[PDB]
């Protein structure tokens, strides 16, 4: 587009981080091979660490984390050839005018038509070191607007309760524009995520389905086998309430909540989302069951508090299942299950949308319908329902109508974070948390989350690669959610 | 269960048919097979034909069209051990005596506690002598009511039109009671027709969408790739309406349209395809395209009217499409495309339920939904759908949700006549059309029909192999089926 | 019609007792008046008292009954000429050869073109001497169908739980055909009760609504100001269940919960009577709460136990509220109130649809919508609503979009038994309680009645006049109609 | 409230017009008598003309105006003691510099705590003069915002097609802020309008029922008896659609087809408006029948084209009825009827939502329901629906639940200026034509508008005094809406 006559400059914060190599620059490679960068452009990594040699960390470090090398036809020395990097502190002006000044030396060698260059910075560093970033690159190495744009794309965590990220929003608010910054959220950029929307909306199947005359109980898991050992006991002041239901559940679940938005614009969209989360009654201690995994019964995982970097008596949840209740006319009576626990016994991501039971005729001869998403693994959509038992015998049973990507679509699926980039470097900011967006999801998890602190919720026991605590199951089947 | 504790004697009456040889005795091999008939059950032919050598007529002949033979061991030469074959006429009192006593051994011969035994008559005879065979069944054939039941299975054609057909039950009114009486319409026998009450009843995801709020057109289509030669023009004085349409897709419209039922039994079910059907508007010449198929394009096959049987100005259609119209308040303002072709590009029989455009906020990027049922061939059910187009591109694109058969189920689904003889002989109704059901019927084509005889209606030529005449595609998009 | 070519005769056996003078022979009267009786018709008293002077009993007890004497031009005199009286018992067979050689005399008498007459028999007879009056009006006062008809009207009531009304429905069996029988429930001839069919079925308005999905709550009330006093004990063995909740209230509860009937023909709405009947959960002690009246505060009302013909520990109700459940699509978790009692505030009948809170955007300043049908007193249909408060003030309200009968209609409104007596003489069986109809009301309520006679369940104490029991609006309230 | 405790002035410019003494004056009054303006409010009237005597003019003129004198005990010289009046022109700054100053003097003789005041231009001007006094007043008589706010109440037109009204607006923009100006369309004051949006969405009943599923078809019905002589000649620049339909009736339809909005605060609920008004498919001369009346059969009223002031060729309709479509999901398929005509046979402003047919049981014994909202005259809503007819016929007829206002409370309601003028003063922009809103309204009408006046579009007579066209009543019956 336009993106192709004006210099781009990506700068990297954090470039020697663990996000960087694993995520940011394989990400910027795919978008490289696909011709979704522009050939000239800059990539520019910034960090305190000094390189002493920078060649040499491109190439063995960076390219090991480079995907789908052999199988379509792209030169990795290319794609390394346009990255730089460069030593910083992240609070000094004098660094920042540093930055400032390398940025124009790479914008003053574009060759194309158009003068300036527009620059995405990407903040790839802990949450300690972000508002001294932000006024750094405010005060001292912004382009002006009639030169090009700017663009901060930021990770979590954004605070940790309401309070704590109000204030932190305030702190942004005259460094820059709403319109400027680009949160991640990366379950965004996840292909079954981002198909929500259409599947809701330009089906007339499942619009005039989706709401309480139909929909029995919604239910949202995010499951996974890896525990939080090695992380130097960063988890334990999170937990798994903030850490993926806060905020990679609770996109979703705005996604199949929102009423049907004006248009497909990105603002049209963003305000239904958070307009639905706003009428999301806040989760309270009586509906959900915590837990916390212990050493797995083989032997081979250690428990949550083995980890040496986690204090002995702690309350810190590795598990969750949460009831709740979306007061407005659509959704009214719904239960929506939210789950998401770590050392269980497989990875998963699913959305289930479990249908009301037709009585008649069938009665006990029947079950309850079901559309489930399955975003990882193995991407895909099917609807559950009862069909006649296929030959002679005259007999019921439940199937399936089926959509699995990799057996119908012969393409590779991006990562996450190539769809958001892309989408940040377009412009377009539908799949990026918005302030009060933000601030509505918060709302709905803090009174929870302050009572757990104080240590006023029960945490329960389960043995890693297990399925969880027991009373997890029955508080499910209680909420309303009839598995089979 | 009670059908094993007393004598079985089925009787196929034109054993030397054609029907028989190439559906009845295979369908009874497969029932037999599968232990669904007692191992001593007798299975007598009769007909006028003389049998020099009865044993090799069975091995060479009825064997010959026998299936799946070598993927069970199940073993021909008990099966055949099971059939004789009987010389009679069809009209003779004489004969009938005969053909008693013949059973009247049978049963006798019969092992088991009680006594008398249970008898099927299978009337695989043209229509001409029909009433004299059910007499003489009547008459000197029937088995006392304490000793057993009798049935009867009856073919197509039953008439012509209203008053013909209304005339012939008259006639069986007298001797059989409709208890006894099992008018077949094979369709009913196959896997995804049976399927259609399972799949609207059973599943709120389909009951909730099941009205004119949510569908904007239902499509049936019946397409062969042979022709009518070879015939003798028996076709001629029938026609693709009475031959297809009259029974087998009005049997899938009333399974598509009627209300639920008051219960699983067969006469609350057939009670409901009654009343729908009476509510089904009569087709007219205005509402309709008529086709009659020309010689190949590649010249292999030759026209309808080179048939050496056929009359040389005839009228007879070949091809018809139907616009009906329901008149009740689940159907008001929805289309029904009735359509039905010989010598057509392909074989084809399924139904196509096309829901209604969402046309916020996708508008020309999406499509209508359509639940496709697809009876023959290599059945399936699969609903379509807009979705996300895999990848990193943001579009939109149609795709399923699929149940294909053979890929799910590792089965052979059984033809037709197995499932329907096997429903006769435990006494279920469900799936045969009952004596009102087929007034109903009539009604609503024999005015057109009518029409037609008269020379009304303009008959449009196509060549073989062909989709058809053009103007039938204009007449479905203008009737509301949008193609895609 | 073919009611005026045919001799009438209309025998009100039990014509000394009090239902036919206060009700039976006023509704005959005013159907004279209103030329709906042939003039010529002949009304025969029949019962063990002897008469003295006929005239006397005619002009004087009978005549004293009669309304609308004034305001319409109709002579007493020349309806009064059309009633004879015959002494007879209830038993003995030469009796009833008696009662048919007097209706032959009257049928002789008759001057119009057609022989033979037709016979209305009316049964208001204790339910003591019911089977023999069948079977003597059987054996030897039947018409031959070639002379004419012969109809039954019976009166309630129909046994005391399942068993004992099967028992005397068997014994009816053999009699009479169901065809003849007309069951009254006189409910069935009020006008409000009569136009619920007419309300649900005829307007797309309430069709749409009438479902689990808008309606939140029905409720089914009667009220009486009266007592059960000076019934000489009668009620203590019946109770307030069998006495009006069994019959009025469910017959009420059929109407208002029953399918869109196949068509407006009698047996097509009994149908549907008796399949949602089926349906409805049966009654149990948790579900329910007992009344039983107290003496009045101001003292004029004695007790329920205080009259001298009821024991002194007596668990029988004069009030109930029930629960019920009816278990389909359409009715599947919305509560069903039945109340019924005696000596409260007020007379009332009526039926109340409380449909569901619209929460946006105006939350707790709306209300729920009702339906309120009024079939006494005051006959009245309305639907309350919100609407703005009118002027200037912006502010909600509640009001009604209302049909007051008396306002707006300038005509009287028959007795009930004045419409039931003329359907019965039409032959028209729709608001008559059918064999199958009524055992399925039994089955409702039977459970409930034989656990009360057992004494598990309890019954509470309220002041004649008083609105009854307070916890009985307690159980109404958590059963999820709100009050307002 | 915060409106007592600062200085309120309401200037009225063009106090000597049409407007200000039948609408704004007496509005103005009443608002006095109500206790809904504070009683030291100051009224300046400002105008060319010269006032001999003001208190004259006050109290002859505008007083004979006021209504509801005798009904309450307010006293007129009161209100009259706070109307000045003041002379000047509508362009030079000199008389604007005048006109801030005899504000200053008011606003300083205030007497309460704070200082400054609030000030309402009220401007009752013709559109030559608008955008000269909207710069003087914003140029030399604006209050700063720390001492109060400045509100501009203005008038239509507001152009004569979509190009014309976008300049106006252009215009404005820096004059004035769109919070600022409440521009009138005094059909937003009227009672039955201003319950739309609480009839729809405070409603189960109705929220159920208001979309293509149910509704059949609307008609929003304008009738005067009146005619167009004497204005001079002013509305045959303008014509019936400029006059109402653009304005009146699309804002009336905007109410009716809007989503329910995300609150109840102004800016939700306009927003919905504009939404629904950018999807109604603009109007074309195929889809409307135009009419411009003749002289009366009586000959009391002469033709439009008597008018000495209309050349002699106009094609400015006096009446014109139009078929639209609104494109969404909601309106899908539903015809919208808007009507509007001069000299015609009532006086009506009326909405009719007419439901579908309920097609069974009842067929052609029952019709098409029907809510009606009567704005005026004799305020009413009311539901149309068939019901038994009362006695002992038992057959169907068309009745009302009905709400009449007058019969229903006892308040004389207020004319739309009290309102409107009411909720400027309190700030709520809910029930004023925003600036996006307009140009939504006039897209819809602007391409008919133009073909209309280059003479594409036929105009047809009729006689004032009568119903219209007839061809106009055909145009209504095929475009969907029943009319019995
Ligand atoms: N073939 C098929 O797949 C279908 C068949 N049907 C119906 O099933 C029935 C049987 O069909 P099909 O087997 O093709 O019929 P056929 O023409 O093969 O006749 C069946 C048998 O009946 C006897 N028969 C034939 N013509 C006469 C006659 N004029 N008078 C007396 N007996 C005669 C013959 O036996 P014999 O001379 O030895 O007595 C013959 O073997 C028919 O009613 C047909 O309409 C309906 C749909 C499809
Ligand atoms: N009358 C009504 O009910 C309705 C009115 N409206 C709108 O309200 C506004 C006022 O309407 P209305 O009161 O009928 O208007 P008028 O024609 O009565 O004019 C209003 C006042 O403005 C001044 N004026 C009139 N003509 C001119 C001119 N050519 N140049 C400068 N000043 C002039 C006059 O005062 P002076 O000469 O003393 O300065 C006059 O008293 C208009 O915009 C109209 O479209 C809209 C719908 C209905
Ligand atoms: O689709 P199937 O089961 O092969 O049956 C097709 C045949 O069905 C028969 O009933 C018709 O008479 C034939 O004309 C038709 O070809």
């Amino acid at each position: 587009p336009e993106l192709r006559s004006r210099a781009l400059t990506i700068v990297v914060l954090g470039a020697s981080g663990d996000l960087a190599k694993k995520k940011t620059f394989p990400a910027l490679f795919q978008l490289y091979c696909n011709g979704m960068l522009p050939r000239d452009v800059n990539i520019l990594g910034y960090a305190r660490s000094t390189m002493e040699d920078v060649e040499k960390w491109k190439k063995d470090t960076l390219a090991g984390f480079f995907t789908r090398l052999d199988e379509r036809g792209c030169h990795v020395g290319n794609f390394l050839r346009r990255i730089s990097y460069m030593t910083g502190s992240y609070d000094r002006d004098e660094d920042f005018a540093r930055l400032n000044e390398r940025i124009l030396r790479m914008e003053e060698a574009f060759q194309g038509p158009e003068k300036g260059g527009n620059r995405l910075f990407y903040l790839a560093l802990p949450p300690s070191v972000f508002v001294g970033v932000c006024r750094g690159l405010s005060k001292g190495a912004m382009q002006k607007p009639e030169l090009g744009w700017v663009r901060l794309i930021v990770e979590k965590p954004f605070g940790r309760d309401t309070e704590t990220s109000e204030q932190l929003s305030n702190q942004l608010k005259p460094l820059f524009n709403e319109r400027q910054v680009f949160r991640i959220d990366h379950y965004l950029g996840k292909e079954m995520v981002q198909n929500i929307i259409v599947t809701r909306f330009a089906n007339r199947v499942f619009s005039a389905l989706w709401n309480s005359n139909s929909i029995a109980c919604v239910q949202i898991t995010f499951k996974e086998k890896i525990g939080t050992a090695g992380r130097g006991g960063y988890f334990d002041s999170i937990g798994i309430i903030r850490d993926v239901i806060q905020n990679h559940l609770t996109q979703i679940l705005s996604l199949l909540t929102m009423e049907k938005p004006r248009s497909l614009s990105a603002e049209d969209i963003r305000d239904e989302k958070v307009q639905v989360l706003r009428q999301v009654v806040p989760a309270n201690p009586a509906e959900c069951v915590l837990g916390q995994y212990t050493a797995s019964a083989d032997g081979s995982t250690p428990g949550y508090l083995d980890d040496p970097s986690v204090p002995k008596g702690s309350h810190c949840p590795t598990f969750a299942v949460l009831r709740l209740h979306v007061n407005n006319d659509r959704w009214h009576g719904v239960p929506f299950i939210i789950r998401a626990g770590k050392a269980l016994e497989e990875r998963l991501l699913d959305i289930r949308i479990q249908f009301k039971d037709e009585i008649r005729p069938f009665g006990e001869s029947t079950q309850r319908n079901e559309l489930v998403i399955r975003a990882q693994p193995s991407e895909a959509m099917y609807l559950k329902l009862t069909a006649k038992t296929p030959g002679l015998l005259n007999d019921t049973h439940q199937t399936e109508l089926d959509l699995t990507y990799e057996r119908r679509y012969d393409v590779t699926l991006p990562d996450a974070y190539e769809s958001l980039i892309h989408e940040a470097l377009l412009g377009n900011s539908t799949n990026f948390v918005r302030v009060d967006e933000l601030d509505a999801a918060w709302r709905i998890y803090t009174p929870l989350l302050h009572a757990i602190d104080r240590g006023e919720v029960k945490v329960l026991p389960y043995a890693a690669g297990s399925c969880g605590p027991e009373e997890a199951q029955e508080f499910i089947r209680i909420s309303g959610y009839k598995t089979t």
